[PDB]
């Protein structure tokens, strides 16, 4: 295994280093507004050394943005694809590339067989080429790597089945900045080349000057280079035709033949295209070849990529003709005039890359190595696209919830083969496709119109119901005596109970377990653990009595805590925000112990008085002017006091101190240790009243944030043996700190209400001497070092926080893990901050055509880990990566992949069993089974199950936490007959494994295995 900590890679371009050196001046470059006037030596090309030009027609099709997926399909995309089929069929030299398989699948299944055959033939002959082949062209900032892989797999599995092709070149012209997670996944999925576009204009200029726009993109920790993927960065401001022929858009626009008027389009530079004729083809060719040779100056080979397309292009037959016939006339002239020394043709993306690598192998170029990312994007001036790290945070959180239930549904159902009547594959396919769709760069990003957001939400809600169905059917099968099992595949044997989605205060969706002497004495509940190690975790349920005790299915008592059900109300009569307690339902909490990838059953039983093994939390309401809080049968009376500082400790865990406003002020890790200052604060950013306005994409604050005025908020303290909390009703946020004996959990119920032109930020203030350094993750996969740059504006120092962030000095680290992607930064030494929501009245001129005025309450979740790190083996000061500790990693897992909870729906479960998976290996803590997916339907004689295994890298800090069992996924199901290593999509076998054993993977590596079973 390569060491991902101690060896700093030697790369030609390291993006953090480049950032430190670059001046980012925004000067007028001339016709290339963000560049310079390019010059070329005309004698560079000659008869023995020609410029080879590939014009690559394309059409950018958003799977929802300003219209829904289905609306765009009906209005635009079905016509684009129908006319592509006809036009390519009839014009054999014409070419076209296609990226978004969601749309292509939607189209193809509506074709008659004759047209399906015609379509297969233009793909097989290379006229129509799929690029990337994902379901969508995903966002790269907010998306989790697991869902990037999911959508990639969804599209490529479709393409292999129906088109018999697997793309090896990726096309990502539209995400708002770019992540190294993409080449990581793509390189492990058979890819050889990728293309990107939306990078900071200053980066484009810098790399163009050095001819470093094509590079071997490796991971930041990769000393050897085995992760490298050849990458092409386009050089100009847009992917449209004016910005793809060359540096002068006034000239390039004249070669977009849809802009002569009858299509309703024109050239903003005020010179229209003219139809090519024999009288003008020489002059027109001179202009165009000059543009091409200038673009070629920015690259190292004599092979040039010229994209030819724009959003929802190639719709009308007349548009196909006007582009094709004019370009054909240009190519005939240019290629026959030896003095240009050019050979130009329509091509595909793979044709371009193949020709580049032929030039490379001929010794005509050597490419630089690069590591780093391409965040935060700015397309012009100070317009940094850090707003979309937060926009529409409800749906960002929903993404993470659905991510987990897709994993859990696929895993739980994979253990068996299912009859088709069970509709398992149907429901899983729907769930995967709806989550996959949402990875679009207008989905999870929060950059779509209101009604489109609603469509994505409705789709995801259906997907969650599909996962629930599959999960609960699977639990019933896994835990019922086989000779008793009698399934009705439409029935709900269990319902899922989720304490954090949509959340208390967002939706009252949880079911109470109703027990009573005259109705039902007890209830079975089941926990699932998707992670491949034993886990203990507190779980809670709502119950109709406080006098409830818990047993395991050996009837062993389990210690439990009962607490009230508190809900917060904005009392419009008193103009305060305060909690009310239920008088008929209560929360019971207990520790569930669940096998690796397994299930555990418990029983809740009512009694007529306090049970021996159940304790009751105390409750203290801090506010002036209190009024009573009755709690029905709950046996401890609420206590009241004036606001005051208070401290809490659960178990032998940290002691937390809180201000009189209910906000953390310090953490004491152990009995004698210092009370370390760690202060939460809520602040507000506003919007500029002159110049450019913040919107869904852009964050353009009117200076540093101002503190939220808190008034005298009401504080609720619950103190229990198993779980304690401090909750406070602040303006726009019910803020909660929860303690269970380790790192606290933070929950924010965020309701920005009608606060227009406001962004609410949560900041942590410490004494940690972090300087200008902080760490943020990329797609939940890796942590990258950030350096705050005072030469850039505030919004430029905001980065995606898809799963966590930290600051550290020599001795102390503070890590904030998130259950949802949000934007954040460290704007001063010792600080962390993360945006909660944003409400914006203006459009920000990027095409959305609305503000963000559709906010809804969202429950954001976090873990806060303060640690001593002086004994940890960390990377050197020059290394661009950072790594989590064990405790921080486990805290992230507790947010993203919690135990699932199931409540048996009927009164009696006949044949119930206590556990599943007790013989599953308990793997080392850094290893995960990211995906378990049965790949075959029940009719297949040889069943196949796919696994994706990911090993992270945790710091060595002198805490072994060892003896663990080897995990061989190929022996998790019986009767294995073959085990193969595959690409991450499962679509190509890479190694036949001896002994049918799937080895574990190296730190920071991800591998896929497929086991086959005879059984
Ligand atoms: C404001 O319209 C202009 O920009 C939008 C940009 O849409 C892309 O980028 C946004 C972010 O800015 C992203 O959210 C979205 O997914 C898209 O990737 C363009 O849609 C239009 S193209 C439009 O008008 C062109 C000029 O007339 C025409 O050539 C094209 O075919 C379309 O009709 C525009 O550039
Ligand atoms: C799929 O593509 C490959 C390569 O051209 C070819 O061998 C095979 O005949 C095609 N059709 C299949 C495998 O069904
Ligand atoms: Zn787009």
């Amino acid at each position: 295994c390569q060491d991902v900590v101690q060896d700093v890679p030697n790369v030609d371009v390291q993006m953090l280093e480049l950032y430190d050196r670059m001046s980012f001046k925004d000067i007028d470059g001339g016709v290339w507004k963000q560049g310079w006037n390019i010059k070329y030596d005309p004698l560079k090309y000659n008869a023995h050394h020609k410029l080879k030009v590939f014009v690559v027609p394309h059409s950018h099709n958003d799977p929802g943005w300003i219209q829904t997926f289905e609306e765009y399909y009906q209005h635009d995309t079905k016509h684009i694809l129908s006319n592509a089929l006809r036009h390519l069929h009839d014009n054999p030299e014409m070419k076209f590339i296609w990226a978004e398989i969601s749309y292509f699948a939607r189209f193809y299944h509506d074709l008659g067989e004759n047209k399906k055959l015609q379509m297969k033939s233009i793909v097989k002959n290379g006229q129509l080429e799929f690029v990337t082949g994902g379901w969508v062209m995903p966002d790269e900032a907010n998306s989790h790597w697991r869902n990037v892989l999911l959508q990639l797999t969804e599209g490529q599995t479709w393409l292999k089945q129906f088109m018999n092709v697997t793309p090896t070149a990726s096309w990502a012209i539209a995400p708002f900045g770019h992540s190294p997670t993409m080449p990581y996944i793509l390189q492990k999925s058979g890819f050889k080349n990728m293309l990107i576009q939306r990078t900071h204009y200053s980066v484009k200029k810098e790399l163009a000057q050095q001819r470093q726009l094509e590079f071997l993109w490796r991971q930041i920790w990769d000393n050897k280079g085995d992760t490298a993927l050849f990458t092409h960065m386009m050089p100009f401001y847009s992917y449209d035709i004016p910005h793809t022929c060359g540096p002068d858009p006034k000239v390039c626009c004249q070669f977009d033949f849809k802009r002569m008027g009858s299509f309703g389009l024109s050239c903003p530079w005020k010179v229209p295209p003219r139809t090519i004729s024999d009288q003008n083809v020489a002059a027109r060719s001179d202009l165009l070849v000059d543009q091409w040779k200038k673009k070629a100056e920015l690259y190292r080979t004599n092979v040039l990529l010229i994209p030819l397309g724009d959003d929802f292009r190639f719709k009308q037959n007349t548009e196909w003709d006007v582009q094709r016939v004019n370009y054909e006339r240009l190519f005939e002239h240019i290629n026959s005039q030896a003095h240009f020394n050019v050979q130009a043709q329509f091509g595909t993306l793979q044709e371009y890359f193949d020709a580049v690598h032929q030039a490379e192998r001929a010794g005509q170029a050597e490419f630089p190595t690069l590591s780093g990312d391409f965040f935060t994007y700015a397309d012009r001036s100070d317009n940094y696209w850090s707003g979309y790290y937060t926009s529409r945070p409800y749906h960002k959180r929903m993404d993470r919830v659905l991510m987990h239930y897709v994993r859990a549904a696929e895993m739980l159902s994979a253990w068996h083969s299912w009859d088709g009547m069970a509709r398992i594959e149907e429901r899983l396919e729907q769930a995967r496709r709806e989550l996959s769709l949402f990875q679009h760069h207008d989905g999870i990003t929060g950059t779509a119109k209101t009604h489109v957001v609603v469509d994505y939400e409705q789709r995801m809600q259906e997907a969650l119901k599909a996962c629930q169905m599959v999960m609960q059917q699977s639990v019933y099968r896994l835990l019922t005596k086989p000779s008793i099992y009698s399934p009705d595949f439409s029935f709900s044997y269990f319902t899922l109970d989720d304490s954090r989605w949509p959340g208390s205060g967002v939706e009252d969706s949880r079911t109470t377990i109703i027990l009573g002497e005259d109705i039902l004495p007890s209830k079975h509940v089941v926990m699932h653990n998707t992670l491949p190690h034993w886990r203990e975790q507190l779980v809670d349920f709502y119950v109709s009595s406080p006098f409830v005790s818990v047993t395991d299915l050996a009837n062993n008592p389990v210690e439990a805590q009962v607490s009230p059900v508190w809900s917060w109300h904005h009392d419009t009569l008193t103009k305060t925000i305060h909690p009310q307690g239920s008088t008929t339902k209560y929360r019971i909490i207990f520790k569930a112990r669940v096998p690796p990838m397994g299930l555990a059953t418990y029983v809740l039983t009512i009694s007529d008085s306090k049970p021996e093994h159940t304790s009751y939390a105390s409750n203290l309401l801090l506010r002036k002017n209190p009024t009573s809080l009755p709690l029905g049968q709950y046996p401890e009376d609420v206590k009241f006091g004036d606001p005051r500082e208070i401290s809490l400790r659960v178990g032998n865990g940290p002691t937390l101190a809180f201000s009189e406003q209910g906000l953390l002020k310090s953490i004491q890790l152990t009995q004698d240790s210092p009370h370390v200052p760690v202060h939460f604060k809520f602040l507000k950013y506003g919007v500029r009243s002159h110049g450019d306005r913040s919107g869904a994409y852009l964050f353009l604050p009117n200076g540093p944030a101002s503190p939220v005025e808190l008034g005298q908020p009401v504080v609720l303290v619950t103190k229990g043996k198993l779980e304690s909390s401090v909750s406070v009703g602040l303006p726009s946020v019910v803020h909660q700190t929860i303690m269970r004996g380790g790192a606290p959990e933070i929950r924010n119920l965020v309701d920005i209400g009608s606060l227009d032109n406001t962004e609410i930020v949560m900041r942590l203030e410490t004494h940690i001497d972090s300087g200008d350094i902080f760490y943020t993750d990329l797609n939940g996969l890796q942590f990258i070092k950030r350096r705050r740059l005072d030469k850039l504006p505030l919004q430029a120092n905001y980065y995606p926080i898809p799963s966590g962030m930290f600051i550290e000095d020599a001795n102390t680290r503070l890590t904030l893990l998130t259950g949802q992607p949000l934007g954040g930064s460290s704007l001063a030494s010792g600080e962390l901050e993360i945006m909660q929501d944003r409400r914006l009245a203006s459009d920000d001129e990027r095409g959305l055509g609305q503000g963000v005025l559709d906010n809804k309450p969202v429950l954001h979740i976090y873990r806060l880990v303060l640690e001593k790190v002086n004994n940890c083996v960390r990377p050197s000061k020059l290394h661009p990566a950072g790594y989590l500790t064990s405790a921080a990693h486990k805290a992230s897992q507790s947010l993203l992949d919690p135990l699932d909870k199931f409540i048996f729906a009927e009164n009696e479960w006949i044949g119930a069993q206590g556990q599943f998976g007790g013989d599953h290996p308990s793997a080392r803590e850094d290893l995960d089974v990211s995906v378990m997916r049965r790949l075959t339907k029940s009719s297949a004689k040889t069943q196949r199950v796919g696994y994706v295994l990911h090993r992270t890298n945790l710091m060595q800090c002198g805490t072994p936490e060892e003896h663990t069992q080897k995990l061989d996924v190929c022996h998790l199901l019986p009767n294995v007959a073959r085990c193969e290593r595959t690409t991450l999509t499962f679509l190509q076998n890479l190694e036949h494994l001896d002994g049918m054993v799937a080895p574990e993977v190296c730190p920071m590596e991800t591998a896929a295995y497929v086991s086959s079973h005879s059984s």
